[PDB]
């Protein structure tokens, strides 16, 4: 799938996007890849943060569905006007699809200045599409209309350091492989966890460790009220009780150096003299995921190089600065971009499962690496899902 | 080397021993395998803790050297009379060696009640032999007088639970392979560290981690005043300053449970309800060793299953009990039997190097194993050796 390798750009703090064309003649637009939603939507009117937008009047193939749409996310919201049009992915499969598009006319805290994207590709299922599940999501339209296999995979590549505006524009941010799996994008074995339900890409976490030490909570707490894989969110997000336990444990493991509460709240930077970030004092985090095989599970292990998010030192120093990229959630677990950056993630819709492998572009040091390991057969399991 | 596999019995707390015969006709004795000394010595007079001893007057091949010898160890001492005799290892190479033998006539806190051994095989070099370096150690005599390659390897197998008298006699304690390497005794790769100087089996430790966290001391402190591989000592022994830093870090990592001072002093047991030992709260310990290749190193990693030594309860019960098998040293680092139990150790005298690989018989759990891993290149390791 060489043609699709390196087709993504961006970073965890602002999102990863793919180039698309909409309309006739083709209007080129950069589109955020979002596994956490199901609407395909584009800026359709001038906006301070957009350098371009969808011009419906200029497309001969535009079809007006004569219907409004409102989409509130956990963060940000927009409203628009529904329609269909011809859509392609220049560095995806050689196909053109007629797909639903929400033309965004109003928005609040949705578009991000300097992110270089103008729309969003919701890759999850119809169940969570707005206004309702009759609005067929882009990926469903793609599979139905073409011969593309019903799956995709994502390699999100974090740099491990801050990238400026021109650097983000000039670098490869990863790969979206539409209709397949590329073996150059990972190392070792691909382990699969079942998609619990086809709405979000929902999964079940059966155990959590901090440096090998069991959080020791009822596994239901890890999936309260769901656990999702979500490329349109920066952080790992955890239910209140899990978050407090994880933070307490991470503070304890890294207790040789003390940090502001603002840091653990994910808002304040911590900085170290150039090169001196003490990675070794911060623990690894293992999330155990339900296996395909009964009574079986595997684990994914992430480093502080994943959960400490590199940010710019704007001061007159050469310091290396980071934000704590774990946050509290009131809507269940969210495995956001900083986690996905550790792994090659296969969204095997056909077989209703999600694959994880160590990413060929994950950030690490010579002492530790991210890992995907199994099987584990002694885990108290079965009822870890929430109802 | 099928004939030599499973030729050891014993336990870390009392020592691992091999069967030998001395004299003509052969007198069968059990002999402690000791990489930490260089004198071959046997009980040669009645002692409360010996069920058998060397009777020189019944050996037609006995030669009396008319010279006394006194050997003080870190713990225990003995005095005896020097001579030579024919020696064999029934479950070793098919050879007969004429070797020096100290006939022990007086001892103090050396022989161990219920250990089932009656002498000691010092496997280290002449430099540390008593009365002096002209008393050729057994292994040297073996190599000189036979075609046996100048190499031996040890797999010490800890049970992971306590062994009563009956069990330890009926249980296999591991393997001493004389003249080679058995590939069935380890998994993964064998990694080699240089023998710094042929006296003890002296090595150089460049870095110490507790759960991936650097102890952060100058590497000289790890090797003050030497670091040795020593099967004739139960515990990992550490220089005062390293021991204090290690214990503080082990305490911190395991702080969810609190233990008496006497536990950390290695003096008193801690007990848990049967099967509930919380392995996961205790950290792993990695020791990085100097590689053969310049500015390159590797690491060996042990579990609490190695550094917590299983012991019988003082008030017999079904509880699982352990002592902390790490002690303070004033004579440098000692990699004792509890460390060696994690690994297949190759004493490659011919190439002046020691090989480590994960032991096929090491105690672990479903979540963690002992490891031998490398290479590592970012480590500053210049004056790590002490002079
Ligand atoms: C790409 C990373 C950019 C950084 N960013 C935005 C800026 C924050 C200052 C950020 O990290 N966050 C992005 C969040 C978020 O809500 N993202 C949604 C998509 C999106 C992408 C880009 C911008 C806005 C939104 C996603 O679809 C929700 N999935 C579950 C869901 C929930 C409800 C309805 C629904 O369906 C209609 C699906 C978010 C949440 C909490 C904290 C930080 C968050
Ligand atoms: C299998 C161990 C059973 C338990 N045991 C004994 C009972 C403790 C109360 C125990 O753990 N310890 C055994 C120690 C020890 O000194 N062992 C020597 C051999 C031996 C085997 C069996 C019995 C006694 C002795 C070894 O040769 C020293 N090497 C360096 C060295 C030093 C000096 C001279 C020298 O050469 C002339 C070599 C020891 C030391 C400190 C703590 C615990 C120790």
């Amino acid at each position: 799938f060489v043609e699709m390798v390196d087709n993504l750009r961006g970073k965890s703090g602002q999102g990863y996007y793919v180039e698309m064309t909409v309309g006739s003649p083709p209007q080129t637009l950069n589109i955020l890849v979002d596994t956490g939603s199901s609407n395909f939507a584009v800026g359709a009117a001038p906006h301070p943060f957009l350098h371009r937008y969808y011009q419906r009047q200029l497309s001969s193939t535009y079809r007006d569905l004569r219907k409004g749409v409102y989409v509130p996310y956990t963060q940000g919201k927009w409203e628009g006007e529904l329609g269909t049009d011809l859509v392609s992915i220049p560095h995806g499969p050689n196909v053109t699809v007629r797909a639903n598009i929400a033309a965004i006319t109003e928005s609040d805290k949705f578009f991000i200045n300097g992110s270089n994207w103008e729309g969003i590709l919701g890759l999850a299922y119809a169940e969570i599409a707005r206004p309702d599940d009759s609005l067929e999501p882009f990926f469903d339209s793609l599979v139905k209309q073409t011969h593309v296999p019903n799956l995709f995979s994502l390699q999100l590549c974090g740099a491990g350091f801050p990238l400026n505006q021109s650097e983000v524009l000039a670098s490869v941010g990863g790969s979206m492989i539409i209709g397949g799996i590329d073996h150059s994008l990972y190392t070792g074995s691909l382990w699969y966890t079942p998609i619990r339900r086809e709405w979000y890409y929902e999964v079940i976490i059966v155990r959590v460790e901090i440096n090998g030490q069991d959080l020791k909570m009822d596994c239901k707490e890890y999936n309260y009220d769901k656990s999702i894989v979500d490329s349109g969110t920066t952080n790992l997000r955890l239910p209140k009780k899990v978050f407090e336990a994880a933070v307490k444990s991470i503070k304890a493991a890294s207790s040789t150096e003390k940090f502001p509460d603002g840091f653990w709240l994910g808002e304040q930077l911590v900085c170290w003299q150039a090169g001196t970030t003490p990675w070794n004092i911060f623990p690894v985090i293992s999330l155990y995921l339900m296996g395909e095989v009964t009574n079986q599970s595997f684990r994914i292990t992430i480093l502080p190089q994943q959960y400490l998010r590199p940010v710019e030192d704007v001061a007159t120093s050469q310091d290396d600065c980071y934000k704590f990229a774990i946050s509290q959630s009131s809507t269940g677990t969210v495995m956001g971009a900083v986690i996905m950056e550790g792994f090659y993630v296969v969204f095997d819709r056909a077989r209703k499962r999600i694959g994880f492998a160590v990413s060929a572009c994950h950030v690490h040091d010579e002492f530790r690496t991210a890992a995907v390991e199994g099987p584990f057969v002694t885990l108290d399991m079965e009822d870890c899902g929430y109802n």
